[PDB]
């Protein structure tokens, strides 16, 4: 399968600052049929980042609406979304989770509400420190994913992503072989809800912390197909994490 | 004071219906020293929208964050909002307390956040119908407005509204004095916790439903200093509602 790799840039930039990194990234010479490289910015910067972007590197934002076009003040529509050809949307994000109390229900609604407007969608799932411990790993992944997983109508517009929240802000440090067991077992669930030719098709990413060191050991790893990347897509050096792909 | 009329699009728009829209907009002659007319797009649609729209028409977004720049995906900070120079925050509208769940304590947070970055806000709050007939519309008002009220420094750069949850899907009408009537109590809560001078400075908008009908009826009310208007701002007639605060 194609390597998939994306800067997940959160809630960070300035008109300047994307000016400087969108120039640097844009040095890198990759092959996008040879990879993906696909770039989050906030909302209101999408359009400064599309026009300063190549045209290899695919966009997309953080968040899409559950709802369609109406009265949801602050919300954005799949249907806008499509008619800006916004190509891709992340879903289920851990800090949309945690600080606003986004569901398996809402992650649900979200991506049958893009893919019914052609948008492709990254979608994020994984447990917490608590439920590791309690040998629940499995259980949660398993439902997380079997929340949506029926709806996806093509394998190759729908990335997964799993997220070690164990691992994040705890202390604790999630290594290669340990994301490479999970990825096996999210491929399984795959086979088993949506068949064995889709599961060996479909795109699953790392999303815990990725960085310029570590970056080529998990991509290396043979269910580990890319990444969504937080804290070091925002620096010059994320190339070098873009390079461990080709 | 100044008057004050809004254009709240809420989740509606096309790249073709805006460009038509805001060529509408902008055949308006107004004084902008004079008057205040603020319109609010979609994020995504924001740079699309202030470059169209002749610079006597403010501009703002729908939503804020009440987190600074940092790891939260999805959100907009007011930091990244005052970088771009987006003018004016939405704050507390009802479709963000009913379904995002969003509190009086977000409220506050997303109103420190967007004054420390010099942003204006367009703060709104109000009672349902079950409120107002157990006789509880003091009760909630002054609780929600005492909620951030404290935060205000500059009196010109903060916007109250007053939504009238009883009256907005239920099959009652708020009449222009039964608005008039909150207005002027919600003026005195200004008054008893701010101050008198601070209190005849402060614009405290009809946030309800607004047309082309009622606009003049409600504008002519002493404590009614302008609109928040949903559906009617969608029309090239909004220009006449816009007329009835010249």
């Amino acid at each position: 399968r194609k390597y998939f790799v994306a800067a997940n840039w959160k809630c960070n930039g300035t008109l300047e600052s994307i000016k400087s990194l969108t120039n640097s990234f844009n040095n890198l010479d990759f092959d996008p049929s040879k990879l993906d490289v696909v770039v989050f910015p906030v909302s209101v910067h999408y359009d400064h980042t599309r026009k300063l972007l190549q045209s290899k590197f695919s966009t997309g934002i953080q968040n899409v609406s559950k709802f369609g076009n109406g009265s949801y003040t602050g919300e954005v529509s799949a249907e806008i979304a499509k008619d800006l050809n916004i190509e891709y949307v992340i879903i289920g994000h851990f800090e949309r989770r945690k600080y606003f109390h986004e569901t398996d229900e809402d992650v649900r609604e979200k991506l049958q509400a893009s893919l019914k407007n052609n948008l492709k969608a990254v979608v994020a799932f994984g447990e917490s420190l608590e439920q590791r411990e309690q040998n629940k790993t499995i259980e949660v992944i398993t439902k997380q994913v079997k929340a949506f997983v029926d709806l996806i109508d093509n394998f190759d517009n729908v990335i997964l992503v799993y997220e070690p929240l164990w691992a994040i802000g705890t202390g604790k440090t999630a290594t290669p072989e340990q994301a490479q067991l999970v990825h096996k077992e999210i491929r399984k669930i795959v086979k088993d809800t949506c068949g064995e030719k889709q599961a060996n098709q479909i795109r699953i990413l790392y999303g815990g912390s990725v960085n310029t060191e570590n970056c080529s050991s998990l991509i290396q790893q043979e269910d580990i197909d890319g990444f969504l990347v937080g804290n070091a897509s925002l620096k010059e050096s994320f190339v070098d994490i873009i390079k461990s792909a080709m």
